């Protein structure tokens, strides 16, 4: 049908439909006269798999024979979403599988929606795994993404009487065709047991074993015959009276617990010691792997230069103390030595400065569940604090505000000091952001080690977040600037030539309202909920947090309800505003604001008066292959967090890929994206990082604009009064108790302003062809935000690594 | 290399070279080069499976096409063993793939040691289940073995210190090829809650839900292309604070724990809930699977005309109350109706008369875990005393014998009580146990319906207990006449015109040899154990149970040496002593067992004065793998269970296949081997049933048997002073103190006969051609002993279906 979904040879068609029913047969034990459309997905996904093994097994081979340096990206999350029509995209294989499937009287589509989501990451930092994995094989990396294979990922969210339930995502259930499992290559893990002191040094003894066994994933590269591998770990259990010898067998669920959830807690650290056995079991086994393949090419002098290891967070960072351990413990190291060779391996990405969302790990749990590790903490850090010492004599204050140590009630160790200490770089993932970790939380490390400190802005696949989800403008941007800004995004600025192409304008605008019908039909089919789709589609969509602000969005549509209601026949431009997202299921703040949404929504969404001018729709289960629907059906992207509190953000990335104009404050990558656009091209508003730190001064007082805003004052009013929620008037109080005495995030302090850049993107949309212009000039210069670009930024400036897109042999 | 396994065609074993060789890459994802011989195997083992499922397809199909009777097999145990081998040679794909892995460079044997057992049982009633699917296939029955997927089988034995060791029986580790997840077929279960009344009738409400999910393993006929399904169900928990969060995801491995692990207690019953959930699990998805089925085809009548269920034992006897449940809570028919049509569904299996090893469900379980099962067994016995008093008035001691409910301390349900008032049919498994049980534990029952009882002796399939286990043997059978008596096993009968045959004389002695080379060769091998392979094999191999008596084995062992001792220079027929089993976990008296027959080996094999005349072998791990190994090595079976305890035994046939000679008590099948061959051809010693009744009235006096036989004394004066245990004088005092005190199973009173009859066995293996002439008269007459003889039994008199031989096309 289109040409950027490659070609459909009468080779090629024939052989996919031969193996197709191959599978159905042998692989499914299936006849076409009892086949389910699940069925169908299944025989289809292992028809492609077949195609990525071949590759697979010779890139695998290739990093043997050639030896490259190895990039390990650790991170306990990773955001996948599905995996099929991302295999058929990068094997050029789309249009012979559409074709393949249509000629056995198949719809592809409705099969590709039977796929469940991977859904092993929590928002933002999981899904930045993703896209790094999918941009380090199309830059031909020998990488290798580890971490846990959770049975259960990040729960599906059902609402009912307006709440959040939550439900286990049995993601499993059905089986995971991608995976193979690698029990031959199974390794053991240790945990409590206690330190013994012998003439040869330190020994960890008495120890519980669990078994790491390894679940390899294909990671293709776009169409470049590159194949790398994620790598996933399962906890299994050693295999050493009636009722005892049962119990004994069922108790092994104890070791297997590890690897069964992820944790959901996405806005505030908890110190469970099931979340730190997770951290060091994707560690340890990881770290046997790497030094295994290392050996497999004695002297460790070498060890940097064949191995990078990328710390997502401080999630794994007791990849430190445990290199030093196997390096010093195992390997017999003098600790200076293994010390070079661990700081030049290792590398921290930041992606918060919010200081509840920080690991602090409290010294007790460390104690009793790695004794060995705090040994050598404490070792780390009387070393640096020694350092510290000499180059800031006297500076008492400093060495306590840079230990590793904290002290207090509770004792605890500060991960972040471990990983700027043990790492020989450290970046944020915004400019804007990184520059902030400088003056402020880690000023007093930077003013030790300045050369450690950068930045690499994050970025987005270009593959599943423009190829994958919205084909239709991925055709028209090809027919005139060709493929090759697929893999080199930032060719799209070719695109400013044709601003004022009258075909190119009505053809941009053609690709958005075929997506809103698309997502409108969406809608009605799965939720049974009518909305117009000539409306400015309003979307926020992202986790649910305070400073995220979906908050302030709320106030806004209120006042443009109440400003109907006081003028009902003026005219007003139509907008469905849709907003969605989980709340971490401790969060109570999160949870009411999930509720005062869909509260808001009964009342507007059931006025006569208004109509259809105004639609509030919550969107139930945001997840990756929902982004991928409501996204490329976005007019106006809300990005509206609190300035200085968003690190970057990538939904914002994708919106401004796809056609959307954005509406945001000077926050996170918002401020690099209008930098590339152009400031007239952007709705900007709000305070700058300034601007807070002057009102955090002077102090925050809610109150001062209640009384001199009629409008905000009126919103107050009905929250309080029960104007939302006539049977439990008092439902929303702890709201407005947050807004008028106790906000962080100073919601009523960007109000004015955000209420009148409101009224202004109205106003542009109102003048369909000046709307469409402004678009084409946002979508022209996102090529900066390409992971690509963010990856062989690493790769040149943090492993030493040069990128390549040189093909591999088919 | 050997004409019955089957023709190695040249387009046959290009054909499967090819398929090994795109398994290997495509399904396993390996290469040639980095490839194990696991890998080797499971490459073909998915080879071997391509070949099962167009029959298995094709098979399924045609049962629904001609809607035939269906056979329900209801079983708690499977013991199924390895399949890799049972495949090929009912597929005759054997020489051909022996000759594919050859020319590949691979030795298909080493490949075959791989394969982890299915021990889903735990001996012979659980190796009966197996051996009757097999023979059900082959007899081209529409039937289905129902049961529960265990994740962890029958224990692993580890001696260590000569006491046995438990270890997980962790067999899916690496991944199971045969079976085929189905779950899309899931299905509720329902527990505890409560029972609501109704105007329309009772309703059961409030309950716990858990999943069954269905696995499918293919069952293949004896070359008649017939495949039939092994269903077996897994349990699932259903998908509906930070903490309370995690921890409500952990609590699901509360539901799954029911089919976690096989209940290991082979010799006494225990009132465990989780063994009762078991039951009951097993038992409600099995009979939603047949209700569908039927359903498939309003009318009940006709349901006893299309289904057939076979109760194996009472684990699955809960399938006659939940029938009646689904009858008439459900489905709305009257009691009476719903009852006939019970009955005449249903059969029962009884295999032990053993009083501890009969199922007796406390009350209070059942009113908490099945409240409305309770109330219809309460109902079944009230209407099933009803008769028994209109039949015997005034009878009011037979109205408490035959309750289904016993009065006590507590009250509990009868389970075999239950199975007879509910089944259209009742057998034992020998002739003589039913008689056993027509005149003492169900005579009753038997006075009140006579037509009700059966018997059905026990058989082993030739398949794998002759063609697989003992190829050697099957071929110079086969070379006289032919390969006709595979299915029709009493076509051995043939060979009794070649006991005068020089020829064959000398062939049957040198498969034997061969043989035990071979078992010789695997004990040095796989244990680092000596044997001498000339001397006379005397092999006991079974669970170890008291009245198994693998204890008056163990006095005759310590007669031998105690002989030696006194005459060391006299001469006396070399032999090897090998016992096996394993015990149940918590049956002290058994773990006692196996610490002597080691102990006894430790003094007997390391006595120089003894050389090479006697040893002392416990055979380590005994299993369905196993048995296949030592059985065709075997020159003496031991079957010395006491008169009227064994209800059948089948390991006594599998050595009567494989060319050993027997020893044994008048008990169970053991009594009809006899018959059939002559007991002039066999060891027959010690009392009969009726002796041991006598001796029971007189009173068992253990002590007139010490006092009168002073080499019995000797053995006890050994035992008791630390003969066999220096270090801890004391050690045997228990098993001392029960042969003195309290022995159930009057060891003491055949020892006398045991010890006479084994001199019998010794004078005649002197003479080498006038015991192997013994041996073909065993062999010959081994035909009524095979399952599909036992199988058309039960088909033409219990379940109404007519057998087949008539080949399905390919
Ligand atoms: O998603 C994020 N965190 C988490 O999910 C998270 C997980 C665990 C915790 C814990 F420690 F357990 F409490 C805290 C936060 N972070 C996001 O990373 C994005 C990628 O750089 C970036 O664009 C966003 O600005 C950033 O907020
Ligand atoms: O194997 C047997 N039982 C058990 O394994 C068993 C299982 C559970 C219990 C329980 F209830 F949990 F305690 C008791 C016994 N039985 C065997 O069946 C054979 C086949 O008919 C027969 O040849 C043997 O003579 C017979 O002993
Ligand atoms: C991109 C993405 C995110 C991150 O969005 P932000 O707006 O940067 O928080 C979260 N969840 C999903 C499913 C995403 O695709
Ligand atoms: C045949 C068999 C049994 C049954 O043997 P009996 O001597 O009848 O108790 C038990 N275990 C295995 C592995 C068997 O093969």
């Amino acid at each position: 049908q289109i040409s950027v979904r490659g070609l459909a040879g009468v080779e090629n068609v024939t052989e996919l439909k031969k193996n197709f029913n191959r599978h159905l047969h042998f692989t499914l034990v299936k006849d076409r006269n009892v086949a389910t459309p699940r069925d169908y997905y299944f025989a289809l996904a292992h028809t492609v798999r077949d195609h990525l093994v071949g590759r697979w097994i010779r890139t695998q081979q290739h990093y043997y024979e050639k030896d490259p340096k190895r990039i390990y990206y650790l991170s306990l999350e990773f955001y996948m979403g599905r995996t099929l029509q991302n295999t058929m995209v990068n094997l050029a294989l789309e249009n012979a599988c559409d074709e393949a499937t249509y000629q056995l009287g198949l719809d592809m589509e409705e099969l590709e929606e039977i796929e469940e989501d991977a859904g092993l990451g929590n928002g933002g930092l999981g899904r930045l795994a993703a896209c790094f994995l999918d941009s380090m094989a199309t830059l031909g990396l020998a990488a290798y993404g580890y971490g846990i294979r959770y049975e259960f990922g990040i729960f599906n969210q059902k609402i009912c009487g307006g709440w959040q339930m939550e439900e286990a995502d049995d993601w499993l259930r059905y089986g995971n065709p991608w995976e193979k499992a690698r029990p031959e290559f199974t390794l053991p893990v240790h945990f409590y047991g206690r330190v013994e002191h012998t003439s040869q040094g330190a020994k960890w003894v008495d120890t519980q074993v669990v078994l790491a066994m390894p679940y390899d994933t294909p990671v293709p590269g776009y169409r470049n015959n590159v194949v790398n591998t994620m790598r996933l770990w399962s906890a299994k259990a050693p295999n050493d009276n009636v009722g005892g010898y049962i119990q004994a067998v069922l108790d092994r669920n104890l070791a297997e617990n590890i690897s069964r959830v992820l944790y959901p807690n996405d806005n505030f650290f908890e110190g469970k010691e099931l979340r730190l056995k997770q951290e060091y079991f994707v560690v340890a086994a990881t770290l046997q792997d790497i030094i295994r393949r290392f050996k497999s090419s004695t002297n460790f002098d070498a060890f940097p230069d064949k191995v990078a290891i990328q710390l997502n967070d401080t999630h794994p960072s007791l990849a430190i103390p445990e290199l030093m351990r196997v390096l010093v413990d195992l390997e017999r190291l003098d600790w200076d030595k293994a010390w070079e060779v661990t700081v030049k391996t290792c590398a921290y990405t930041n992606h918060t400065v919010l200081p509840e969302a920080l690991e602090r790990w409290p010294v007790h749990l460390l104690e009793t569940l790695l004794p060995r590790h705090l040994q050598i903490i404490y070792e780390i850090n009387q070393r640096f604090l020694n350092r510290v010492a000499a180059a800031f004599p006297g500076d008492v204050d400093r060495l306590r505000r840079m230990s590793l140590v904290e002290e207090g009630a509770v004792k605890r160790i500060n991960m972040a000091h471990l990983c700027i200490a043990g790492s020989h770089a450290v970046n944020g993932v915004a400019r804007i952001h990184s520059e902030i970790l400088k003056k402020t939380i880690f000023k007093d490390f930077y003013e030790l080690e300045p050369h450690k400190f950068q930045n690499k802005t994050n970025g987005i696949t270009p593959r599943r977040w423009l190829v994958l989800c919205n084909p239709g403008l991925a055709e028209i941007i090809a027919e005139r600037i060709g493929e090759e800004y697929i893999s080199d995004l930032d060719q799209l600025r070719k695109l400013l030539s044709y601003v004022d192409d009258e075909a190119f304008i009505r053809d941009v605008a053609k690709v958005k309202q075929e997506n809103k019908l698309k997502f409108a039909a969406y809608l009605e089919r799965e939720y049974k909920v009518h909305i117009n789709p000539n409306s400015l589609f309003d979307v926020q969509v992202k986790r649910i947090h305070e400073y995220k602000r979906q908050l302030l969005n709320c106030l806004h549509v209120i006042t443009l309800y109440n400003r109907i209601k006081k003028e009902p026949n003026k005219f007003v431009v139509p907008r469905t505003v849709m907003i969605g997202g989980k709340a971490a299921p401790g969060y109570h703040m999160a949870k009411m604001i999930i509720k005062l949404i869909t509260a808001i929504g009964d009342v507007v969404n059931h006025d006569p008066v208004v109509g259809d001018r105004l639609r509030v729709i919550f969107l139930e289960n945001y997840r990756v292959s929902l982004a991928e629907k409501v996204i490329p059906a976005a007019d106006l992207s809300e990005q509206i967090s609190t300035a200085g509190t968003e690190a970057s953000g990538t939904g914002n990335m994708k919106f401004m890929l796809n056609g959307a104009l954005t509406i945001g404050t000077m926050d996170g990558a918002n401020v690099e994206m209008a930098e590339e656009a152009g400031e007239e091209n952007f709705f900007i508003f709000g305070m700058r990082v300034e601007d807070v730190d002057r009102l955090d001064q002077r102090g925050y007082n809610a109150q001062e604009y209640y009384d001199r805003i009629p409008e905000l004052r009126q919103i107050i009013e009905q929250l309080s009064s029960g104007f939302f929620s006539p049977k439990q008037p008092d439902l929303f109080k702890d709201i407005v108790n947050m807004l008028m005495h106790h906000d962080r995030f100073k919601v009523f302090a960007d109000y004015e302003e955000y209420v009148k850049c409101q009224e202004r993107v109205s106003a542009l949309y109102k003048n369909p062809r000046e709307w469409t212009r402004m678009v084409i000039r946002n979508i022209a210069t996102s090529g900066k935000f390409s992971s690509d670009r963010t990856i062989a930024q690493y790769a040149r400036e943090i492993w030493g690594v040069e990128p390549s897109r040189q093909r591999l042999p088919a």
